[PDB]
């Protein structure tokens, strides 16, 4: 069957862990554990289509920033998360788009900017703001929340609809 290697990337603590254990598992993960690299495969039917997600959940933590080049290099699509409560995230997304733009060697690479924890109150990113970072990069724009599952699927899903349309 097809499958689709999706990298989910972003500042430590934004929930990418939290995003990629809601999806798989379908649970919300409270404790903070830093990820090293973690691998999930699940099969799934998107729309009317069997196929494999292959998922790295990959280090926040900038001292395992060496690690990014192997895995920017394997993966098809990225998600990349920032966390509205946390601008220095949002921030920080121009260098991961900058090493998967240079990496990959393309101004087209599959990707879906999200905006994790919207559940919580303490925004300083601005659905707007994003909204215009995403449309920079000619992708997509989508709020989510790990807690109560809100946008998961969402953005899991829209990135295997932007890399068949790649
Ligand atoms: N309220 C709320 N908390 C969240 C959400 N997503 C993650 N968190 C919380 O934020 C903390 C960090 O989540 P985690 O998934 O470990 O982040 P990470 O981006 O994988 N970290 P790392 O880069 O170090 O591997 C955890 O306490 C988790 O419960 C969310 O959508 N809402
Ligand atoms: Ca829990
Ligand atoms: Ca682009
Ligand atoms: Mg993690
Ligand atoms: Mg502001």
């Amino acid at each position: 069957m097809t499958e689709y290697k999706l990298v989910v990337v972003g500042a430590g603590g934004v929930g990418k862990s939290a995003l990629t254990i809601q999806l798989i598992q379908n649970h919300f993960v409270d404790e903070y554990d830093p990820t090293i690299e973690d691998s999930y495969r699940k099969q799934v039917v998107i729309d009317g289509e069997t196929c494999l997600l292959d998922i790295l959940d990959t280090a926040g933590q900038e001292e395992y920033s060496a690690m990014r080049d192997q895995y920017m290099r394997t993966g098809e699509g990225f998600l990349c998360v920032f966390a509205i409560n946390n601008t220095k995230s949002f921030e920080d997304i121009h260098q991961y788009r900058e090493q998967i733009k240079r990496v990959k060697d393309s101004d087209d690479v599959p990707m879906v900017l999200v905006g994790n924890k919207c559940d919580l109150a303490a925004r300083t990113v601005e659905s707007r703001q994003a909204q215009d970072l995403a449309r920079s990069y000619g992708i997509p724009y989508i709020e989510t929340s790990a807690k109560t599952r809100q946008g998961v699927e969402d953005a899991f899903y829209t990135l295997v609809r932007e890399i068949r349309q790649h």
